[PDB]
């Protein structure tokens, strides 16, 4: 439509995450309990770096919520700003600052109706990447006889959400009950702090197992790569400094998953152009084979150099082995389960989740 | 120290571009009969944040940073040796290029500052400078040391470990350095661990409640409970069962000893609280883990932050003391009672004097 949000709800939902923040603007219907139905992203735009990485002052904010907002082709609309990780890794005090200078911008403006502007718990975002993803599946309508998980792969931290029964002996924190066009969905939700592919890979930057041959690491010594070297050296933070396969894989042995859905960063390494998946699904056995063969082992100058529009190649045979360690050694998924991704093209994040979900732990 | 002493005495500009910040120091100095540099004093410095890696590079940015860092120095016709560290070590050099590329460009575009040198120096070119910038200051390089000195930098982003040991062939050559100053010759041992510095460390333990005073509000949602021993073993877990950090020290240290240790960066800071007691500018790990432990793992946190309200480090204290604990302790095979030095905060010392001494 020319003006959708004359004839249909809008809001925009901001995702302030690790590495940039994403508008979204939606347009929706309710159905007869006011949920929201039929909604379609009218408007959307990415920009770098994250939030938390500028200088938290009145003209650097302008700067950075002008570049977000301002060429919007629909506004006066409410606002959900809504920041992950990145933000999480500093305490109380240092994101005040940023929500004073954002509450102040929002306030000495009249084309956004600021609503919320808060740093969300993982959980949150956990709860919120689930519901995103079953409502781009349709699986949410009615009542599913397949348990659909979901993992949220991202630059700080990483979800995992899937369905299990109310258990008055896991932490309030980590389970949600809601109920969504009339079902009751209850869920485990976890988000691991410093797990996401940044963070986790300024443990590993001198390992030489993580690149490729010859590489230059930072302390001076070589590349040697060799991915299931790699992952081992991934599990022991996965494991032995958080614990994820204690936590996680008790849960899933008793509330298996059917379905695997993986939005985030693993996206963008599945569909590059040094490794090949059919159908916008992986395994994690191939993953590893791959990083292993086309980065690990091979001779970092001459791959480099046969690559060189991919600012990310660098770091292929890591996030390889990375990945292959948090869900098969941390999670404990099999290494032949298909995980899907969704295509990077759709941009697809959390944020239709708060569409569907207004409240917060 | 003159006035105007530059009009006087040999300066070099040194700076230091920190993950956490950079700091310009302006050195004037006499050499000796062999040109080499004796006299060192600190004539001017400016420290500024955040670090040079956290910017965006681009000229406007760079230009900005720059001008920040230097525009109030009160000499700039001077040699200036600009070397970051382990904020520039995390991004691969592709993208540290733009950085360099940017910065070399503006100080082509003015005609007073002599650039010499601007890149990245690895963790053990780093450690060296550590040891030779605090051995100067306590004043042992003139003449050949009765004893044995340690020296650890605990950064923000990587922390540096070195001493002296006789060259070994069976040791990486990365990790071994001659050098011959004040007509002596010195063998060192250096090692640098990125990642294990104290902002990236902290970012594997924010929720974890042993690590936070009582009802602090992790990020999670939780509530700190905090118990300084439970802490220690969480990060003892990254340095040993990830970084191999005893593994690769301790059989060294063992048959290396070192009979003083001191430190700079953040140890300083934390030991200089007032929520601690210290004494002489020196502590022993199980005195600060003992008192991270009672001080702050224990007490209730609103009780804290209203005590000391000015203090925005006061929540990572429990984890802090835990964390040099873990990596001082149980990584480097240091005893708990063995005495290490601290150079006063104050003193704000880095490894600069160092560049001064080596290039
Ligand atoms: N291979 C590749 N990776 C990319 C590309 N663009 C972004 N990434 C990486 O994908 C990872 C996941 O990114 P994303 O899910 O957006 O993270 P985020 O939402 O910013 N972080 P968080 O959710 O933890 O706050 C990040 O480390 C990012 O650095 C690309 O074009 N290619
Ligand atoms: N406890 C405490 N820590 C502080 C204080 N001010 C700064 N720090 C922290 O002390 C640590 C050491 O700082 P510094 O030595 O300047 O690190 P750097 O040189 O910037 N980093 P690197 O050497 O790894 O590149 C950092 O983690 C910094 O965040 C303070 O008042 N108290
Ligand atoms: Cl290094
Ligand atoms: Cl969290
Ligand atoms: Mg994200
Ligand atoms: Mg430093
Ligand atoms: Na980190």
């Amino acid at each position: 439509d020319t003006n959708p949000c004359e004839k249909h709800s809008c809001i925009a939902v901001i995702d302030a995450g690790s590495t940039g923040s994403r508008l979204h603007i939606y347009s929706y219907d309710t159905d007869d309990t006011n949920t929201p139905i039929h909604i379609e992203e009218i408007w959307n735009k990415k920009i770098k770096p994250g939030f938390a990485s500028i200088q938290p002052n009145s003209v650097t904010i302008d700067a950075y919520l002008t570049m977000l907002l301002a060429d919007a082709p629909i506004h006066n609309i409410p606002v959900y700003f809504y920041a992950t990780a990145g933000m999480r890794l500093l305490p109380q005090s240092q994101q005040k600052k940023y929500y004073d200078e954002l509450d102040y911008w929002f306030r000495q403006q009249s084309q956004w109706q600021l609503v919320e502007a808060k740093t969300i718990t993982g959980n949150d975002e956990a709860l919120f990447d689930w519901l995103a993803v079953n409502y781009k599946l349709d699986t949410l309508k009615s009542v599913q006889n397949k348990s659909v998980g979901v993992m949220d792969m991202g630059g700080a931290s990483v979800q995992i959400v899937f369905p299990m029964p109310k258990n008055a002996e896991i932490s309030k924190h980590n389970q949600v009950e809601l109920n969504i066009y009339g079902q009751n969905i209850n869920l485990y939700v976890h988000s691991f702090l410093g797990l996401g592919q940044t963070e986790m890979s300024h443990q590993f930057l001198n390992s030489p197992s993580c690149f490729a041959n010859d590489y230059p690491l930072p302390d001076g010594e070589s590349g040697q790569g060799n991915a299931p070297s790699c992952k081992e050296e991934v599990t022991s933070l996965m494991n032995s400094v958080h614990k994820v396969n204690q936590q996680i894989q008790p849960l899933l042995a008793l509330n298996p998953v059917n379905e695997w859905y993986s939005i985030g960063g693993i996206s963008n390494l599945a569909s590059s152009q040094l490794f090949h998946f059919e159908n916008s699904e992986l395994t994690n056995q191939s993953l590893l084979q791959q990083g292993d063969n086309q980065i690990c082992h091979q001779q970092w100058d001459i791959l480099n150099g046969q690559y060189p529009d991919d600012e990310y190649l660098y770091q292929y045979c890591l996030l390889s082995s990375y990945y292959y360690a948090l869900m098969v050694d941390g999670y404990g998924i099999n290494p032949n389960q298909t995980i899907h991704y969704i295509p990077p093209e759709q941009n697809l994040d959390w944020t239709i989740g708060v569409v569907l979900h207004r409240a917060l732990e």
